[PDB]
């Protein structure tokens, strides 16, 4: 029993962080096989950052002005080359260490497990989602752009992020292994805004049904609802709308409690409503969302 925020064990990502350097700006880079990845702005300097020609700022740089450490190894650039916001650095050494890897892009809810890493060295491990507006809230000080989000299927490293920069507002924003920005935001030191988060509803549900697993079964309710009626409540509380696709993911985790999907709408909807009494819930005092119907099914059966 019990049930707490997981990560994906992160040893086969971190033989693939490495220390890029560029002039005197240094950050983060993932070596798979004979290419390395990092964020763009590795070129950039203090004041570059304010408005970069990032195409004008590349062509001034050739492949030796490239320094790229693994622990003590240096190794050696042979060929640059700018995909959208990611930097490709082709390099002579192919890593041993490289685990099966895909590229994905993932769609907002979905989690991940973040692997911060400081100049090549992996410090820490951590969990979150992709919110509603394509930010995350992490945890990144200077120098931890580089860092890698990934999911495990079994032996199977998905790369879904790359953590660029830090929003005046407290949240962070990246890309993806493409280098395509989740949302609406540009590598540019300016002010740029985030927009209405909204909670992930699915994943709320999934939480409440892991709670009930797991003993926790008070906002149980005698009610049902339906899901337009839930989602007029929904839309009253800035919830993203549940779709019918929604409750079919939740399937099974009714299967195994036998409550209906339409039953944990409505002790849902009394918990918004009525808020939560002073009491916690999986020994929370809000409502979680950051619990994919997935990440519950893991945790529920290993």
């Amino acid at each position: 029993s019990g049930f707490r925020k997981m990560a994906f064990p992160s040893g086969k990502v971190e033989g693939c962080m490495v220390q890029v350097t560029c002039g005197t700006t240094t950050l983060n880079g993932l070596w798979l096989d004979d290419v390395v990845y990092c964020p763009r702005h590795v070129i950039c300097t203090s004041e570059d950052m304010l408005n970069p020609n990032y195409e004008d700022l590349l062509i001034r740089k050739s492949n030796h002005n490239f320094l790229v450490q693994a622990g003590n190894v240096q190794l050696r650039v042979i060929g640059h080359s700018m995909q959208n916001c990611v930097l490709k650095l082709k390099v002579d050494t192919a890593n041993p260490k490289t685990p099966k890897y895909k590229f994905v892009r993932i769609q907002p809810g979905q989690t991940f497990s973040v692997l911060a890493c400081y100049n090549g060295s992996p410090s820490g491990v951590y969990q979150c989602a992709m919110r509603p507006n394509f930010t995350i809230k992490g945890s990144f000080l200077n120098g931890s752009c580089g860092s890698v989000g990934f999911n495990i299927d079994y032996d199977c490293v998905s790369f879904c992020y790359m953590h660029h920069m830090e929003l005046p507002t407290g949240v962070h924003a990246g890309t993806d292994l493409e280098g395509n920005f989740y949302g609406p935001f540009v590598d540019r030191q300016t002010a740029q805004a985030a927009g209405t988060d909204t909670t992930i509803t699915v994943n709320v549900l999934a939480w409440l049904y892991a709670a009930v697993i797991n003993g926790d079964r008070w906002f149980l309710n005698r009610f049902t609802t339906t899901l337009n009626d839930f989602n007029l409540v929904a839309m009253k509380y800035n919830y993203e709308p549940l779709t019918q696709d929604h409750v079919d993911i939740l399937g099974p985790l009714s299967a195994q409690t036998g409550i209906a999907v339409l039953d944990m709408c409505a002790s849902l909807k009394e918990l918004l409503q009525n808020g939560m009494n002073g009491r916690t819930i999986l020994g929370s005092a809000l409502l979680e969302d950051e619990f994919t119907p997935f990440d519950v099914v893991r945790q529920c059966s290993g």
